[PDB]
């Protein structure tokens, strides 16, 4: 068996409540806690960039025995902060892993970890010794006052897929579907993306059909045979609409089942944003800890990136994973965080943009136990490592 | 098996002589003829983008049927054109292949599109009737009158992977090394890179020596067991003097062989520049085409991208494999080139860094039979297609 061994995730210390920012933008909050179906917005302060916060994510579940065993760091972006070098060859360098292996990164829109994870596993097939580090990182900003400014957020997804694994098998079924669409796109030269909002909503729905329809016919499958579905979330009101456009089909019991695993899959991602490449998995992570997902069971997951690529798989969980997972971290590094007004947002927001560092405003104090962009000097990027 | 079956390369249809840089930028010529190594460099009309060119490379070697079978297109460059939708979404349209595959694009300055091939090779082992096609594309630009400029170029290499291939088995004996160094680096917002001269041909030689060196160890292999070695190519000399650091404590039969298959493998890259992802399997085709190896002799391959990742692999050529290279095509493709003085050189420079389109200087009515950049409407690039 090769999959997911391990599994965590980061988000920033910070996030504005999504009620106090539909008021600050004069809209119903209820459009904002209903209609997209967020409730917190992660924050992003300088001192954290797709690196700390990959580096961040990976720190709590990376071993000695991880450090030394693994071949490949492989990092999901579409938040570069290099146009050459992989932001794979700093974490790898962050967290201490040994020397022969491949650092590179992989983009394609919020789809580009889940050709991560899966080339991972092909690359495993004949090294039961070996084991990869997939990192999803991003920051998914639109602009104030932008139309997708309610569905940002930012953060990363670690994962370290390995054979035997503790947590969830990768089964070979998996089915990609490409087509060439303009719903998103960041050209180069542009800070934020361009986005036709509608047509983003149907063109994430017919990737996520036409994967499922082809997955369905090649496997000899249907909705029931899945305990529950996991989606790639950029709000999870985004999701529910894809799930119902194909579970009607479905049985009674079946519905039920996977409506209600939905709602487990999308908990923590309701109280962070779109973290593009990771926010499917973010949501595998909700679902595992927020239901009571039996060993043996088989989930199903749809991972789309616009442009675009959408691609539909299988992993069956593993006996006594529910004793591999961080729930209580995970529950407390949300609750932990700090609440900033709309308007600290818009002021981290603006020095965002521009790298504008400030100790004090990120309160640099605060973080010694973690990664964090200290500095940029000659054009290189510097960081303060956990103490 | 599993390797490359088909291979090919496209670069623009203009150049500029390196003699006439050379007294334009008031140097010895023969500092570039023989100091680096360089005679011809390609240069960029607007109307051939990092999709276009990756078309081309790729159009003449996927027959119909391919189009059917191709499972994953996989775009390795650092030249990108967005910073969130693959290129490889592009091409995959341009060329018509199925819809059921994984685009995407890889990205670590130079070295991508070894990663890229390789966990193409591991992908195929569990599907024998699919095929997948890599692509290198790049622009090395590094600015008129800077350090970098006479290293500049511009081109694709596509290949295409699969079961029992007709040219090179690729084996199973890949080792990389990392290591975090800043020898050349593009932060997001700069046009041109940063690098430190010396700094990254030490990079360069110390990435191969430790890839090598580790390599042979785990392996028990030697230089002698190597038919001929082919290195990711800069500029010709700095692959020699890579070769050089290593063949003093081979034999001498030895060193006769590895220094002429150099010369073969460069042939190519002498009048075409650095293409960056591409340079390493532009060297490759060199090498196929210009030396005379024969069936089951085996290749030693070194890709690097400063940052900074090496690799070093082996491949063993197929028995008639010079019945399915183009050697008379790819001769004709640098021959036939226009030649442009150093002044239509920079206006065509200075065009592209805005992408102003030109068709008269551009002269695009002669690319009847290509692909091409034709237009940017509403941030959407459009192409023209083969007649
Ligand atoms: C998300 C949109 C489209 C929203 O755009 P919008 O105009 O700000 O909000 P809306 O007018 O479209 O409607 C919001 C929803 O709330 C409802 N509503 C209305 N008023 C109220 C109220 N008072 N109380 C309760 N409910 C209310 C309303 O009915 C609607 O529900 P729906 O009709 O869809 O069922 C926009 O912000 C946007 O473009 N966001 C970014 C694009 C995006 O996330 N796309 C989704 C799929 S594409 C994807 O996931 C790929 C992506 C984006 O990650 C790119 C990549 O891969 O990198
Ligand atoms: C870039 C990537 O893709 C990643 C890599 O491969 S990293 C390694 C390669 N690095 C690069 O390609 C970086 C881009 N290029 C550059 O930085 C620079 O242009 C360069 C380092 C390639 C050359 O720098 P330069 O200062 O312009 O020329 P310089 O270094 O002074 O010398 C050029 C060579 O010609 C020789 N030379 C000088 N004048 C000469 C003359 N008139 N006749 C003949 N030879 C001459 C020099 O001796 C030197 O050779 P050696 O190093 O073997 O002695």
């Amino acid at each position: 068996t090769i999959g997911i061994d391990k599994i965590n995730f980061y988000v920033p210390k910070y996030y504005v409540d999504m009620a106090k920012l539909a008021e600050a933008r004069q809209v119903d909050p209820n459009k904002f806690l209903i209609g997209i179906g967020q409730t917190e917005m992660a924050v992003s302060p300088v001192n954290q960039d797709i690196v700390s916060m990959g580096a961040n994510a990976a720190k709590d579940i990376i071993t000695d025995e991880d450090k030394k065993k693994i071949g490949m760091v492989i990092v999901a972006t579409e938040s570069a902060v290099d146009a050459a070098k992989a932001a794979a060859v700093q974490i790898h360098n962050l967290l201490g892993i040994q020397p022969f292996a491949r650092c590179f990164e992989m983009k394609e829109a919020c789809y580009a970890a889940t050709p991560a994870i899966q080339l991972a596993k092909d690359y495993l097939a004949t090294r039961p010794n070996e084991k990869v580090l997939v990192i999803a990182t991003d920051t998914a900003r639109y602009g104030l006052n932008s139309g997708g400014e309610p569905t940002q957020g930012a953060g990363a997804v670690a994962m370290v897929i390995a054979h035997n694994p503790s947590i969830l098998a990768l089964n070979e079924d998996a089915v990609a579907y490409t087509e060439d669409v303009y719903d998103f796109w960041r050209p180069t030269g542009h800070k934020y993306p361009l986005v036709d909002g509608a047509l983003s909503k149907d063109a994430y729905i017919r990737s996520f059909q036409q994967s499922w329809n082809e997955y369905a016919k090649r496997q000899g499958k249907s909705l029931a045979d899945f305990a529950s579905l996991c989606f790639h979330v950029p709000f999870t009101k985004m999701g529910k609409k894809a799930l119902e456009s194909i579970i009607d089909n479905a049985d009674e019991t079946t519905q039920e089942r996977l409506r209600s695993g939905y709602e487990d899959a999308v908990d923590y991602n309701r109280y962070v944003g779109n973290i593009y490449t990771g926010s499917l998995y973010l949501s595998l992570i909700s679902l595992l800890e927020n239901r009571d997902l039996q060993a043996g069971e088989t989930i199903g997951l749809f991972s789309y990136g616009s442009g675009s690529v959408g691609e539909f798989y299988s992993a069956t969980l593993v006996e006594g994973y529910k004793d591999h997972l961080d729930q209580a971290a995970h529950k407390a590094l949300l609750n932990n965080r700090t609440e900033v007004s709309v308007d600290a947002y818009e002021t981290f927001f603006k020095r965002f943009d521009d790298v504008e560092f400030d100790e004090e405003q990120d309160a640099v104090h605060e973080d010694r136990h973690i990664f964090y962009l200290s500095n940029i000097e000659n054009n290189v990027r510097e960081y303060h490592r956990p103490e």
